């Protein structure tokens, strides 16, 4: 059906992720993304995972100064 | 309510399974055992809404049950 660039685009898009590289990883998807709003990460991966792609890495750690945003240390989803 | 409270009441809620919860001042360091990773999102936000931030989380699939996670690190900040 879609291909996984299109939905990962899409929902960037909807919530607001700054994609800084997409590429394969094996059979994987290694997302590089810039800081972000945690609940708004969260809303993104759940759409994803809405898609068919489940999340098989994530790591973040809190900005300094801005608690409820994250830096996206790792972040690798399966294909559906 | 103090923190521990919400944070045990909110992780049988979404059936996480909490063996290590050590205070850091305002941080929280949690040790949690391998789950659905949606109910694990799930809790986050929970937890989120409750005032309290996710400030470090660490996880990797569970090889042959993709939408399960082991939680490597779990920090919460009050």
């Amino acid at each position: 059906s879609e291909e996984p660039s299109t939905v990962i685009m899409r929902e960037a898009a909807r919530h607001g992720l700054t994609i800084v590289r997409l590429q394969p990883q094996g059979s994987r998807l290694s997302l590089t993304v810039q800081p972000a709003d945690f609940q708004a990460l969260m809303a993104w991966l759940d759409a994803l995972g809405q898609a068919g792609m489940t999340t098989a890495t994530l790591a973040v750690t809190a900005v300094a100064q801005q608690p409820g945003w994250v830096t996206v240390n790792t972040l690798v989803l399966e294909r559906s």
